[PDB]
C-alpha cells in the first residue's frame, strides 16, 4: 500500500483477500460498497459554505469556535468568554465547519480506502470530487492555514489550539495517495494538491501558531504531530517523518509519560479517562505512518527510556473496567474506543492479552463508522 | 396587582411598587436589567419557518425538532430506525433551528414583557408585541398553534407527544404578552389575534391524539404538559379551569410519582436523575406561581393519595446542599444553581425557613443576563 493514514497491513491483506475471491472478505467488502452509496451521491462540502465571516471577510478561511468557552452571563455582552472544560458549548455548531470537515474527510476517506481496495474507478471519481471542492478550487477550496481554528470570542491573544481540528480533513488529504493512477486523478489534480499540502505545511511549521502548537505540552502536541505526518506521507517526505519521529514525537512522550505510566497533563482535566486515551490516539495514528518506514513508536523508547506501551499498560485495566477509573471522568466514558487502540498498540507490541481484549470489546460487524474499514479482524 | 401569569407575582409587584417610588437598590437593578434587555430591542423577530429542511406537512409554520436522545443506527444502512442513548443530546438537534430559536424568542418576549410591567416604559412593550406577532399570530411568519413535529424521531412509525414539552420555551411568552395588555403598542386586533391563536393551540392540546397521550404521561412529561396547559389558561383567563386542571390533574399526577420518602421512582431510573427529579419539581414550581395567583397552593395541598409535594423537596434538599452524595445515575454534572429559584419558591410557599436561606446561600449572581432570574432580587 502508498504511505498514509492508515492501518496499511489490515489494507494490504484486504485488497488481497477481495482479489483472490475469499468469500468473507467479498462479503464484508460488498457491505462497506453499500454503505459508501451515499458518498457517490453526497454533493461536495466546502468551508465557504458559512455566512458569519471569519475576521478576515474570507469565507475560505477554517473558522470554528473552541468547544469549552461559554459567553460569560455576568457580562452585558457576555464577552470575554469563559471556560468550563469538558463542556461543550452548542455554539459550536454554528459554524458549518465543524462537523463538514467531519463529514467531508468521512466521504473521501471510505470512498479512497474502496477505490484502493476494488480498484473501481467510481469511487475514485467520488473522492476526487470531494478532494478538490475541499481542498484546491480556486472558490470553494479551503485556505491552506487555521489562523480561525477554535477561536474564542473576547480573547486578546491569538492560539494555536485550534489546529487539532486540522485532523478532520488532514486524514482525507493522505488517502489522496490512494486515487493517484486512478483516471479521475489528473497530473492537473495531484499538483494543485501537492501545492496546497506544500502551502498547509508551511503554514503548520513557520507561522506562530503553527509553531506553539508544535511544542504544546499535552495530547495537542501529539496530535499536531500525527497531523503532521500525515502531511508529510502525502508528500512523501520519508526523512522528514523520521526526524518528526525522533526530534519531537518522542521526546513528547518521553515527557508526557510518568514513571507510572500516566498522562500527567490529561490527567487534571475534566474527562481525563477520555483525554488519556485521546493522547494515545495521537501516538495510534503517528505510528500507522511511522512503522510504514520502519519505526515503532509503541515500543521505540524516548531518550529517558521511557516507552509509549508503559501508557497503554497503564490505561488497560481501566478499558477493562471503566467504573474503576479514579480521576475526573464528568462523561460517561465509550469503552468502544479501547478496540482499535489496543488493537494497533497489541500487534505493535505482541501484546496478545491487548489483542484478546480488542476482539472481546469487538467492532459491531455492520456498522458505518468509517474509521473501523479496515477492522474486519475485529467484527 | 399583577396580571396572572408565569411569574412570582409577588416579586414582580414588589419590583415595579418600589421602581415607582424610586427606591435605590431596585432603581439601580432594573437599570441594569434594561442595559440586559438593550439586545432584545435592535434583536430582528424570529420564526419557525425559518428552516430548509421540512417537515412531513411540508409546512414551514410547523414547529419540528428532533427528539434530543435519538441517534442514527450505524448497523443500519441508512441510520434507521434511530435509537435511544438516554442523557445524550445528539448534535443533530441543532440542524432544527427553532430548537434554539423558540429559546431566543421566549426570553426577548419574556424579558421585554416584564420590563414593561416594572418600568411602563412603552419601547419595552412595542418590541415585546413585534416577537409575539411574528413568532404567534403573523399569517405568514407565525407558527401553527399545534406541536405535532416536536421532537420527531426519524424512521418510527408511532406518532409521540413527549415532543410537546418543548411549548414550555414559547408559553411562557404567550403568558407575559397579557403584561403589555393596555400600551398603545398591543392594539386589540393584536390581542384577539393571540387570543383566538391561544384558543386553538389549547384545543389541539386537549384533543389531538398526541396532546391526550401526553396528558395521560406518568412522569415530568405530565406535570411539563399541565403546566404548560395553565400558562395557555391563565393567558385565555379561564380561572375555573385552572382550579379544575390543579384539582384533578396535576395533583392526582403530582401524588402518583412521590414515593413514601420523597423520592420520584420515574426520574430515579433516568441517566440524568438529579436533573430529571428537579425538573419535575420544576414544572409544578411553574404552575404553582399560576395557581397560587387563585389560592390553590400545590406545594403544601396534598394530593388525595396522601401524597404533598413538601415531600419531594425533603427527599432533594440534602443533595442540593451536596450535589456529589446523589447515588443515583447522573451522567453529566448537576448545576446546583438550579436548586436556588427552586427552593425559594418552595420555602415561601411552604413558610420553609432553611429552604428559604439555602436559597439565598446558593444564589443567583446578581448581574446576570438570565431572563428567567429577573423577578428574584431577592436571591442576588
Ligand atoms: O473538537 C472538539 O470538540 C473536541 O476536541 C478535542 O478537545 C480539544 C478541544 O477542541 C479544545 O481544543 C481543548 O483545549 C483545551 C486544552 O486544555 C488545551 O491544552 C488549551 O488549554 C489552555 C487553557 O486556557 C487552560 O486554561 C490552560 O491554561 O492551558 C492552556 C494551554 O495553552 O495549554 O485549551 C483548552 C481550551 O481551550 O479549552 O481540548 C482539546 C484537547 O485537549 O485535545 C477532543 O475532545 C475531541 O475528542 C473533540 O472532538
Ligand atoms: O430538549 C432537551 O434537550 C431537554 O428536554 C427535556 O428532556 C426531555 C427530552 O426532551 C425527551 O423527550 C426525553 O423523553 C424521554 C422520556 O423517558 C419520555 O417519558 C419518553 O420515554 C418513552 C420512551 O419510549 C422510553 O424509551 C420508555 O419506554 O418510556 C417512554 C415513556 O413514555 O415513558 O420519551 C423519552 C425519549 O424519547 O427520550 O426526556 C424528556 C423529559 O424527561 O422531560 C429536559 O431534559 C430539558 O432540560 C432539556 O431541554
Amino acid at each position: 500500500a502508498p504511505l498514509g493514514p492508515f492501518n496499511a497491513t489490515l489494507l494490504e491483506q484486504l485488497k488481497n483477500d477481495y482479489q483472490k475471491g475469499e468469500k468473507e472478505v467479498t462479503r464484508y467488502i460488498e457491505l462497506q460498497e453499500k454503505v459508501a452509496e451515499k458518498y457517490i451521491k453526497m454533493t461536495p462540502l466546502s468551508v465557504t459554505a458559512k455566512k458569519k465571516l471569519p475576521p478576515s471577510k474570507d469565507p475560505r478561511d477554517y473558522m470554528t469556535l473552541s468547544p469549552y468557552w461559554w459567553p460569560d452571563s455576568t457580562k452585558i455582552d457576555g464577552l470575554p468568554y469563559i471556560r468550563k472544560d469538558g463542556e461543550r458549548n452548542p455554539e459550536v455548531y454554528e459554524y458549518p465547519e465543524r462537523e463538514n470537515a467531519n463529514r467531508f474527510g468521512d466521504a473521501a476517506y471510505c470512498l479512497g480506502v474502496l477505490y484502493y481496495i476494488t480498484g473501481k474507478e467510481v469511487y475514485a471519481k467520488a473522492c476526487a470530487n470531494h478532494l478538490r471542492t475541499w481542498f484546491t478550487d480556486p472558490k470553494l477550496g479551503m485556505n491552506p492555514n487555521m489562523t480561525y481554528a477554535q477561536a474564542v470570542p473576547g480573547m486578546k491573544k491569538m492560539r494555536g489550539s485550534g489546529f487539532i481540528d486540522s485532523r478532520r480533513f488532514s486524514r482525507a488529504l493522505g488517502v489522496a495517495k490512494l486515487i493517484e493512477g486512478s483516471k479521475s486523478w489528473t497530473p492537473s489534480d495531484k499538483k494543485k494538491l501537492d501545492d496546497w499540502a506544500t502551502a498547509f505545511c508551511y503554514w503548520m511549521e513557520n507561522s506562530t501558531q503553527g509553531q506553539r502548537e508544535s511544542h504544546a505540552a499535552n495530547n495537542h502536541g501529539l496530535w499536531y504531530e500525527a497531523i503532521h505526518l500525515m502531511v508529510l506521507a502525502y508528500l512523501d517526505r520519508t526523512d522528514r517523518i523520521r526526524e518528526v519521529a525522533e526530534q519531537s514525537i518522542l521526546p513528547k512522550m518521553g515527557a508526557q509519560i510518568a514513571d507510572d505510566g500516566s498522562l500527567p497533563q490529561e490527567l487534571k482535566r475534566t474527562l481525563s479517562l477520555h483525554y488519556s486515551t485521546f493522547a494515545l490516539e495521537a501516538l495510534m495514528e503517528a505510528n500507522q505512518i511511522t512503522s510504514q518506514i520502519g519505526i515503532n513508536l509503541w515500543s521505540t523508547p524516548a531518550s529517558n527510556g521511557k516507552v509509549a506501551s508503559q501508557a497503554v499498560d497503564y490505561l488497560y485495566p481501566f478499558y477493562l473496567n471503566p467504573e474503576d477509573w479514579k480521576f475526573k471522568q464528568i462523561k460517561p466514558f465509550d469503552q468502544s474506543r479501547a478496540a482499535i487502540l489496543l488493537y494497533e498498540a497489541g500487534t505493535a507490541l505482541g501484546n496478545q492479552k491487548y489483542v484478546d481484549t480488542a476482539k472481546r470489546i469487538g467492532l459491531k460487524y455492520s456498522t458505518s463508522d468509517v474509521e473501523t474499514i479496515p477492522y474486519l479482524v475485529l467484527k
